[PDB]
């Protein structure tokens, strides 16, 4: 599935991301935008053998198990394939664990590069939330 900006915003709200660990909804939408372009199916292969999965490009070395990643930790306790659903639940559940880990949203490179310090509220303006 490719989410629309406002559709995603509403899903993320319903899943309790608004202000989670001090990050307003706009942060999350912004991250999704630069990470996956709002695509639930996005995958990216890395030099270390790991793959980033789904709308929040969650990495197979630390977070989910794809069975082909050396040094896997599976800290979210999920198969990576569950991160490619049309339903964002799994991804949100894992993301809540990631952000609670100590580096906040610095875990998302695209967030750090492109969202942090900007008017992230732009991402939710025009939406019926």
């Amino acid at each position: 599935k490719v989410f629309g900006r406002c559709e995603l915003a509403a899903a993320m709200k319903r899943h309790g991301l608004d202000n989670y660990r001090g990050y307003s909804l706009g942060n999350w939408v912004c991250a999704a935008k630069f990470e996956s372009n709002f695509n639930t199916q996005a995958t990216n292969r890395n030099t270390d053998g790991s793959t980033d999965y789904g709308i929040l490009q969650i990495n197979s070395r630390w977070w989910c198990n794809d069975g082909r990643t050396p040094g896997s930790r599976n800290l979210c306790n999920i198969p990576c394939s569950a991160l490619l659903s049309s339903d964002i639940t799994a991804s949100v559940n894992c993301a809540k664990k990631i952000v609670s880990d100590g580096n906040g949203m610095n875990a998302w490179v695209a967030w750090r590069n492109r969202c942090k310090g900007t008017d992230v509220q732009a991402w939710i303006r025009g939406c019926r939330l």
